[PDB]
């Protein structure tokens, strides 16, 4: 069984600005709905806040070194939008723009292809105060946000992503609050994701009057399994994947919203004007999907507003999030995802990783995660299944780099293949790490 | 508006040498300045502080003179060998009393004594063991500073390590205008380090044996562009790193600035993993001394950094040559509070200005308008950052008495009260009535 | 009639290293061929030499605001391979090649975009005393020169020119003597011509391993038209054709070496193994074109060697290099050229311009040149009748931005846009400059 991968197969890790960055509001950086969100008690485990995180924002060159020593292809990033612009709209912050400036030059110079996202949650609180994603003109304001850095990296970023994972953003911001801006409303969700949808079509149209190379969006999936052969089990399974799977998926392709949405909402949901669905379906040219787990969905009468809950699968492992391991369902999804996409539109893999306890601190200068060793040689194996099923799988992308704050739930949960001491910000590389830059040299051949 | 925040600490700072005299009496050891001043051609006019404001005598009168100024916190530093004559071993129990007379003063005056371990006034006995290049002298630190963290424990509840570390290391061991008086690259490197390495063990010790607040006072002057030719920033930033970020960084953990590898070049070291994590040691509080900014510009000929500040001949300038630009005051809080990540306290340990005054009161009086105009600007200026989201607790002006500006001499009056040094009679300058305002009215003078 | 010019349709100017530079042998740099050869009596108009030209190693920066001032889009300049290299092979020339670094990142910060060409007839003389282009293993040695520039400029120079005028170089050095090295052979002309295209070849692969963007060669070529219905002057026309034109521009469109040129070298000609061809062919991403006449041979049996003559059409203008004025024959020579390249081949033209007397000072802060500016307008226009013929032309550039070094024609001849006063280094801009500089700003409106 050989498992090298495509020529051309781009092998690197992901972060996000954020959980990563620290400096949020230094150097004339606006502040974030994050800033306010993690800073009101309650909100995070621990009190944890991204105000220091990883440092990255003045250790970047050091986490460079460290990508080129794990032999990284590429690196995908996501740029804080108030940074950039404090206000959201109007006056550039060069300091902040110059940040991304000299990482973006790093990185080329390191050989590392950049991958940026516009958007990875992190709306500045400025534009909150003017209704945030409820507010119709944000499709504009992004647009505005995209020009600003399509220009600047013109030549240097070729990959460009809009919004990462519309479903947590709209799911946990506006529907039950988990996340930033912390909002819980059905009302709310049915229009912030429609305005989520439309900003990202905006983006795109923008990018093909001043931008080069390639536009898509990033959607995270969490295939729904039956969990029995009762048919309100079935009903629930339906619900579950057509608000977390199909909701956004399916306007981006033209097939309009799921109609069991009209169930799940109930007087929540609303009809839109047919040009917004044209928008939406702004021709891409690739999509990124962030895959972690499946889950087993059933009845729940109680459960608002999927009326659904996910059965627990004791016969697996399951991370410190609490996702069970289960990495055929990778495979399924992957073909899936070229399913419905046609074939036609080059998929990457995003983000994938899983979540472990590690020690606060290395071992004599190690971090012994042979969990995530596995979690990683099994789900690179299923990426090379789904290839061997037609899939058009460009490139994958750890999830992440570096231990950070897992938002919410604050720095308890890592994700890394490189370890943070966060009391003194010393990077160690893991187990998983040193073996993920082993199946990059082979090309996936120490699989095998 | 410009009412500060509740309970805002306002004060005067003084330092040791340049304020006290008496500097071998009743058993005071010799220190690294006695000997410096009275070696012909260190100091302007061949000044020494042999008297200065005599201050070791008169410290009541200058107590009552603290209560005219309505001031609330008094900053000053205790001489070593004035309390420990061979900066180890036997504590003199006269100098050690004079500083306890002192605080006990200050207390029943209801001003709060704000101490410093170190300024500048190393005893010449560990000087002669190698002073700051001896890394031994970390643990000397820190033996001093249990001596007087028990001592005034309870008493002294704010406590400075180390007055500006870069004037010791680059006026005393790179180029050799302050003393001890080297100049060598490998020295002050070295010598950087150590000083370091003393604060942290200091406030290790402190941990162990202290009670209150310890903190560090590190001088800041923000770093302009003169142009926006590369070579000019380049130079921007290796004076930026030479100055302001040498000690900041591996303070914050972040190590030493990868410019100071250009800087130095055959003369920076390596150091030890656990230095550094000695150096880190959390602290309670952070000084910023200020005054000025700089605007450098490439100078390859210019030893070490291979930059000069470029005239700024759009404002006023001090008897000292700095610049009057308040604004970089407000810029410069702003940048320290995000380098210290706006968890760390911070305190404006010193700030002021230098202009001409008659050696004599001129009718009861010291008309000293542009130390007034420094005063005033400068103090908007905080609240300014205040108002930023600084966290910011006090302000200590520099200085409370006309005093020796070092190598400069008297030549250079920086007091708030002035000092007649023929006579020694104070007399409170038109800047001391006006700073008295400030406080009275917690600011809103300034409306 | 509209002028407009197709979208991205890139304006520029072009010069070249020798013939603008001056400071030939200083900072480090070496002696190249034409530091000698301009050095010998006999060999250059009036004695003249490159030693000063326009002094452009000094006055970049005053050029460019040259650039900004005419609205140029690009520049097309070539590097000094022995400035580079001083030796050809081995140690490379720090402050040489830092000159190309600052000109080149003084372009990109005007937004003008940087067209570098590696080989512009300026051969390293060390390079020379081994044999030159006469030696096979020049071809190892331009591609390890190329590598250089390749990776110095990664990111930053996206256009490169192999070798500027393959037919000019061997023509004029080789076979008749009139150019640096100045040899006089048929045999070596042979020679050199195969070792040029080689270099071209090596260069390109060099390039697909270490380089990034598009790659191409540049040609001159001049289009040849009948004299006559006599046989023997159809035949004169082909031997001329096949010398100049279908030379060099075959093999690189596989399609071998003319099979006129065994008739026009004899004994001179040789066959070449097999492998070279495929080396030859290498696949390229553009082509230039320089263009200025065309000619009509007539059979001449004494002249050496394609025993063939142009004849005088005193009908037209001819400029100060007696070079016929006739603008449609640029139309033919784009439609030939797209024909030759399969129309699959994005074509630029890299040189276009004329000679004309300027006076050596300016008059009133003034140059009127107002044949220039006719021949400008005229051959512009044909350029837009060749697009609409189907040419894929994706730029024009001006020769010369500056009065310069007409190589053994000396300062005599004038072909900038911009006048030089070579006794002050002032720069004047002609008329002609301020009517292309108009022309770049209406994109072609102004020639309605
Ligand atoms: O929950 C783990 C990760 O999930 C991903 O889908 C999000 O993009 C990350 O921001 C998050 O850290
Ligand atoms: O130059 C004026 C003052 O600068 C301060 O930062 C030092 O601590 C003083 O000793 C000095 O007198
Ligand atoms: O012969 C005139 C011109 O011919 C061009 O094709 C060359 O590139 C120039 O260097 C030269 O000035």
């Amino acid at each position: 069984r050989s498992y090298r991968f495509p020529e051309g197969f781009l092998w690197g890790a992901a972060t996000a600005a954020y959980q990563i960055e620290g400096s949020s509001m230094a150097d004339g950086a606006g502040e974030s709905i994050w800033d306010r969100f993690s800073h009101t008690p309650g909100n995070m485990k621990d009190g944890d806040t991204g105000d220091v995180a990883c440092d990255h924002y003045n250790r970047w060159r050091e986490d460079i070194e460290l990508m080129k020593r794990l032999n990284l292809q590429a690196y995908r990033f996501s740029v804080s939008w108030s940074r950039v612009i404090p206000q959201g709209r109007g006056a550039i912050n060069p300091k902040g723009l110059a940040f991304y400036d000299r990482l973006v030059d790093g990185l080329l110079e390191a050989g590392i292809e950049p991958l940026a996202t516009l958007y990875h949650w992190d709306l500045p609180a400025a534009l909150d105060d003017r209704g945030g994603w409820l507010n119709p003109d944000i499709a504009d304001w992004f647009a505005d946000y995209g020009q600003v850095l399509f220009e600047k990296f013109k030549g240097r970023v070729k990959t460009w992503g809009t919004i990462n994972e519309p479903w947590c953003i709209v799911d946990g911001g506006y529907l039950h609050g988990a996340l930033a801006p912390g909002h819980r409303s059905a009302y709310e969700a049915v229009i912030a994701g429609h305005n989520v949808l439309r900003a990202h079509g905006a983006a795109v149209r923008r990018f093909r009057e001043v931008g080069e190379g390639q536009i898509g969006i990033v959607l995270n999936i969490e295939p729904k399994y039956p969990a029995s052969d009762k048919p309100e089990d079935e009903a629930a399974r339906r619900r579950a994947e057509a608000q977390m799977n199909r909701w956004f998926l399916d306007p981006l392709m033209g097939r309009g919203y799921p109609e069991e949405l009209t169930d799940v909402y109930g007087a929540a949901w609303r009809e839109f004007p047919k040009e917004d669905f044209e928008l939406i379906a702004e021709p891409t040219d690739w999509m990124g999907l962030n895959w972690y787990t499946r889950a087993v969905p059933e009845n729940a009468p109680d459960a608002w507003p999927t009326r659904s809950r996910p059965v627990r699968q004791t016969q697996h492992a399951h991370t410190e999030t609490g996702w069970e391991v289960y990495p055929p369902a990778l495979t399924d999804t992957l073909v899936w995802l070229s399913e419905q996409t046609g074939g036609k539109l080059p998929l990457m893999v995003t983000e994938n990783g899983s979540a472990w306890y590690d020690p606060p601190h290395a071992i004599d200068g190690r971090i012994h995660d042979p969990m995530r060793v596995h979690y990683l040689q099994t789900h690179i194996k299923a990426l090379h299944d789904a290839i061997g099923k037609g899939v058009d799988l460009r490139g994958y992308m750890v999830w992440s780099l570096l231990d950070n704050l897992e938002w919410s739930l604050g720095y308890s949960k890592r994700f890394g293949i490189v370890h943070v001491n966060f009391a003194t910000q010393e990077r160690t590389i893991k187990d998983s790490g040193l073996f993920y830059a082993e199946v990059i040299k082979t090309h996936g051949d120490v699989l095998n």
